[PDB]
């Protein structure tokens, strides 16, 4: 067949990176009369990509004729799949044009087809390269516009040539969209932060006089630990790194951070999104009775995920990190309650009495083994989410699957109910509680700022804050 010839060609044309006989095809094709699909497009937009763009001459085929091969694909009315998207930035990464990168997010606009924020990067990454704001500006409207929500690195460059163009407005706004989209920040964007507080733009950017009712209403309208209504004061920001004590104090300026509330509205969104999530990877009918268990059973104060406690930071599971984090939390429940502690079937063993204090703990209501084949995080988050209690884990609950919920109400839900368990020689276990503030970027009433970085495991490290407080 003719369409399959092609694509067992293009496919060693990929293989091998030869993009003048990919070229000579695809022509080859337009003059034999066969249609291409898909597949053969992205194939070709792969290919082509991996051409260098011209320094010392005129651009070079492989480059010029992909974006041609790129609009071809579009004008035919192919279906783009996410190889399409991904082959597309490549091709627009190596042409180093954001101008061009941006007419391939307009043409897919055009058609009906719904840009991603990889197709966007080149675009906007390019022209805040070149220090072109304005442009920049224009790809953020119509990633508004398109609904495709900006990550850290794309709010990163949008700060940086905001700063660039010394424009205190857009600085401002960024700053705003750091809160609400990533909470905290980066090393980078952090030190980039730091860099705007102690410039000169910062310090001749402000108000003295404010209307300080319009301050305390938007404070209250928009959650809490934010006002959004402009920079405040004047003069010098007194800029420096510093970290919080237990209770939310800074120990630079002495504000006490605030503790921003979850919406249940939100919390029932994301609980219908996480069971749904869990009947879409789990055989349905072992998701499902174990729903119908848990709705039989608690209350609880606490869930344990019991592979976790078991292994964290030992050779093999430990039966006595188990039970006594189990003990440990009956203690905290104010009325004694055992937390329902998740663990494997296989686990549920080798000293009589332990095998004896499982099934005591499953006959007291306090144990769900779960079935053959099972991934048990479903079932102790699903868990947690549902008896709205907390949740015992070290388990950091960012990567692979734990993507899959998002990273706006999940990180600030794990931070209201996440118990992480530390040991010391001197002391033994220890549970580490929520803390009694939101840790995310804050905005006082009187214009402070106090600004969190991200950190792996605020734990092991002491987590860094920035704290700029006007020096009058
Ligand atoms: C914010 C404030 C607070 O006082 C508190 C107390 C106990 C448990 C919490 O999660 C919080 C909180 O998030
Ligand atoms: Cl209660
Ligand atoms: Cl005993
Ligand atoms: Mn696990
Ligand atoms: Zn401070």
């Amino acid at each position: 067949s003719p369409e399959a010839l092609l694509k067992q060609k293009l496919d060693m044309c990929s293989k091998k990176g030869d993009v003048l006989e990919a070229l000579r095809l695809y022509d080859e094709a337009r003059r034999n009369g066969v249609q291409l699909s898909q597949y053969h497009y992205n194939v070709l937009l792969y290919v082509c990509s991996l051409a260098e763009a011209a320094t010392e001459s005129s651009p070079n085929p492989g480059l010029s004729r992909g974006f041609d091969i790129f609009k071809q694909m579009i004008v035919d009315k192919v279906v783009p799949n996410e190889a399409t998207f991904t082959n597309g930035a490549r091709l627009a990464v190596a042409k180093d044009d954001p101008e061009m990168a941006f007419d391939m997010v307009k043409q897919m606009k055009a058609f009906g087809i719904q840009p991603r924020l990889r197709s966007y990067g080149p675009a906007l990454f390019g022209f805040c390269r070149k220090g072109d704001a304005d442009k920049a500006y224009e790809v953020d409207a119509h990633m508004v516009e398109s609904e495709v929500v900006p990550e850290e690195p794309e709010l990163a460059a949008l700060l940086k040539v905001s700063m660039d163009t010394k424009n205190a407005d857009k600085v401002y706004k960024t700053l705003q969209r750091l809160r609400d989209l990533v909470r905290q920040v980066s090393k980078s964007t952090f030190d980039m932060i730091e860099e705007w507080f102690k410039s000169e733009v910062a310090t001749k950017t402000g108000v003295k006089k404010w209307d300080v009712k319009k301050i305390r209403d938007a404070v209250v309208s928009g959650g809490g630990g934010w006002h959004g209504q402009g920079w405040l004061g004047t003069g010098k920001w007194n800029v420096k790194r510093t970290e919080m004590d237990e209770n939310g104090v800074c120990k630079c300026c002495k504000e006490k951070l605030v503790c921003i509330d979850i919406n249940p509205v939100e919390t029932e969104t994301f609980a219908a999104s996480l069971t749904r999530l869990a009947c879409e990877r789990e055989v349905k009918a072992n998701f499902n009775q174990f729903q119908e268990w848990l709705e039989r059973h608690g209350p609880f104060d606490a869930v344990i995920d019991g592979a976790n406690m078991g292994l964290v930071n030992q050779r093999s599971f430990s039966f006595f990190q188990l039970n006594n984090t189990v003990q440990r939390c009956q203690q905290i429940s104010p009325s004694k309650r055992l937390p329902l502690v998740i663990l494997h079937k296989s686990r549920v063993a080798t000293y009589p009495k332990n095998r004896a204090l499982l099934e005591k703990w499953k006959n007291a209501g306090a144990l769900y083994a779960t079935p053959p084949g099972s991934n048990d995080d479903w079932y102790w988050l699903y868990a947690a989410v549902s008896c709205k209690c907390l949740l015992v884990t070290n388990d950091e609950m960012r990567d692979h699957l734990f993507q899959l919920l998002g990273n706006s109400f999940f990180p600030r839900w794990k931070e209201k109910h996440q118990v992480r368990i530390s040991v010391t020689r001197e002391d033994g276990l220890k549970l580490n509680m929520p803390p009694p503030y939101s840790i995310v970027i804050q905005e006082s009433e009187d214009g402070t700022w106090h600004v969190p970085m991200s950190v792996e495991d605020d734990l092991q490290t002491s987590r860094q804050w920035l704290c700029a407080k006007r020096s009058k």
